[PDB]
């Protein structure tokens, strides 16, 4: 036996850190020590209790009705990878509109799984318009559309109401990534028409990442239980993996083990945003997204979403100013407040900082801070910055 | 906003429990509470260190120098999808010696990867001999073979020693499934010339479930560098994993986020067998089946791998005696000691309930401790069963 390693010696430390870029968020006490609580047979009847308590949760914060409501094992790109590999077979089309980072990895995804896929360019600071996208879908009759709602590489909020609708009318699936946008603005799976739709466990929730929060509707299942041939992932066969959540009139039967720690983290940030009422939650995070707007107008700073109709509150692009060296604020701002400063990403990518108002620092306090210590930053390390 | 959910309204309680079964193990006190560390940035520079540590005790686990050692954020079966994916391209032969349930999953996934799936069968109780697999590979001329090494649906351990050789000389990558033998029994990844392997946190490290170590060979690295096509699923395409866990003399980019929460926790698991060391760890449950064994020939009880040479120390087969309900053994014992007494899988459902030597019950009393309350149970549920 060749020797351990030196390095798994020392004990593991973890500093404290305030987590305001748009991922991963700080999660409450309460959630974190869930996940201490003892890991689960598949078949325990713990397990199960807990895990309808989450379908419950998931229905209340997507607002459906969806008997298939579940969750993949993985974190949100697997929901992704998800909702692609069961909807599509090879040679379907499928339409998504790309203007941010996720679409684009959408792209590249249904290019694996074989479908011919359709693209419209949109610009990343200003969201696809109904005609754009109802023209798209006439002239391509996709089997489904694709879109990012709250886009976290731009700050970018796309509108929904009416899209399902027309997707509807040309025999469409519509197929929404609500990652960044849920819990933070309104969102109806049910009266928006959408057909399959995901979220992340540690952007807005404030839970722990590695599960995938998803839903389904009974027309999407539908198109899944008719296909041709068997979806290209069994990991992530809905159908199997439904089966086992007890979304099907169907005795539940292994599929995989889940992760029991991260599940019960889950089913607290969920209890959470149910005891507060998501209403609360959507308005709480709306003043503070203003907040943070007065505070960086008063610095001179820009917002790379321009327009304050199109924003999504939970996550704000602030433009690097001219002069300035991004990554040595966040230095800064990292060694000296613990603060969570992000780069860009995609159509951000060395063009603004990312802010994030999401899980445990979804307060006026929270916010109040990141302009403080922001600023410190900026002025202790460009010393020539003008406000 | 339609109303919250009442089930969200009670506290979360989970009990403890004797996790003696083949999966999930007991965590130690310090992995669980290591998941309640803070959730980091995909770059921040503790994660980095964090799972740097963790591939320098995955290389002491597997026995081996791979550099592209890494985990899939996954469960077990997501390893086997990962080797499946990247390691086939359509319409390639793929060798699987079947006599499991968990060959039989690589079989379903190999064929929705569309590979061309050769098998072998074989008792679910003996071995394949290295003179049938040798022929097997002659017949087939595949491109991988895949063996389960400790099977936990029957309790069978395949020996290894000269399988990848002959892999080798017919131009053949050899990929086995050590989720349930990986600290339990021997294993040298390099010596014994195997190019992929993965196994499972919840299994014999005592890690919680939902991240799944692997390790790909130059050989195996090499094959997937030279695919004519993109493999099908972006999520664990290990060129783009390997990556961002820095196997690679190329810059990180980000992939997904991965469960920090699950890493910290299984850097722990990884310490605790360091600490103590591998050939100890091995000879512990070696001592600790044994001492199982004697206890249920005392019993008058039978084992499902009847020849002792076979047999996979860390899960055992119990079979149940003709007179009797298995099931109300195992209610007896989980409401009576909190002792979980597995029922069968594949080959043994319905025949055996199944033990575990895993995690924290790795110890010659927890062995006892189960089978005073396995006996008690059975004797208090089974009132005529004679010893
Ligand atoms: C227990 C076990 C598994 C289970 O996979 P999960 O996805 O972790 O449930 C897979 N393979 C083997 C050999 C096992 O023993
Ligand atoms: C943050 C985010 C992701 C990230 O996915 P992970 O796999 O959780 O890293 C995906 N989609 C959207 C819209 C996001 O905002
Ligand atoms: N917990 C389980 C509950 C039901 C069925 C399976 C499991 C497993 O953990 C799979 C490993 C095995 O059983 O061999
Ligand atoms: N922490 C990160 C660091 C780099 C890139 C991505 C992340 C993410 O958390 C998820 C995507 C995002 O919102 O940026």
């Amino acid at each position: 036996f060749t020797p351990p390693p030196a390095s798994l010696r020392n004990p593991l430390i973890i500093p404290e850190k305030i987590m305001m870029g748009p991922g991963p968020s700080n999660c409450s006490k309460r959630v974190l020590t869930a996940m201490t609580n003892t890991v689960l047979s598949n078949f325990h009847a713990e397990l199960f209790r807990t895990m309808d308590e989450v379908k419950d949760g998931l229905r209340y914060i997507f607002q459906t009705e969806n008997r298939a409501t579940m969750c993949v094992s993985g974190s949100a790109h697997a929901g992704m990878e998800a909702m692609l590999s069961n909807l599509l077979e090879e040679g379907d089309r499928v339409l998504i509109a790309v203007n941010g980072i996720w679409a684009e990895r959408a792209v590249e995804m249904s290019e694996r799984y074989g479908a011919d896929v359709r693209t419209i360019e949109g610009p990343p600071d200003r969201p696809f318009s109904l005609e754009t996208l109802a023209r798209a879908i006439e002239l391509h009759q996709p089997k489904c559309l694709f879109l990012t709602h709250g886009d976290s590489s731009s700050g970018l909020l796309q509108p929904l109401e009416g899209v399902g609708q027309i997707c509807h009318q040309h025999d469409c699936l519509l197929i929404v990534d609500a990652v960044a946008s849920l819990c933070g603005v309104p969102f109806y799976m049910d009266k928006w028409e959408i057909d399959a739709v995901y979220t992340g466990a540690q952007k807005v929730l404030g839970a722990p990442p590695g599960i995938t929060p998803i839903s389904i509707s009974p027309k999407a299942l539908d198109v899944i239980r008719n296909r041709r041939t068997k979806s290209k992932v069994f990991y992530w066969d809905l159908l199997l993996l439904g089966n086992y959540w007890g979304c099907y009139d169907e005795p539940k039967r292994y599929h995989h083990t889940v992760a029991s720690n991260l599940i019960f983290a889950l089913r607290e940030a969920l209890a959470q945003i149910a005891e507060e009422g998501l209403e609360n939650q959507i308005k709480r995070r709306i003043e503070c997204a203003q907040i943070l707007y007065e505070g960086l107008g008063k610095m001179g700073l820009d917002i790379f979403v321009k327009d304050p109709r199109h924003r999504l509150p939970t996550v704000t692009g602030i433009m690097i100013p001219k002069g300035v060296d991004w990554w040595k604020v966040s230095q800064y701002a990292m060694n000296n407040f613990s603060l969570e400063v992000q780069g860009g990403l995609g159509p951000t990518f060395g063009k603004a900082w990312r802010v994030g108002i999401m899980g445990e620092c979804s307060t006026v306090q929270k916010i109040q801070f990141y302009l403080y210590g922001f600023k410190e930053s900026l002025k202790a390390t460009h010393p020539d910055y003008i406000f």
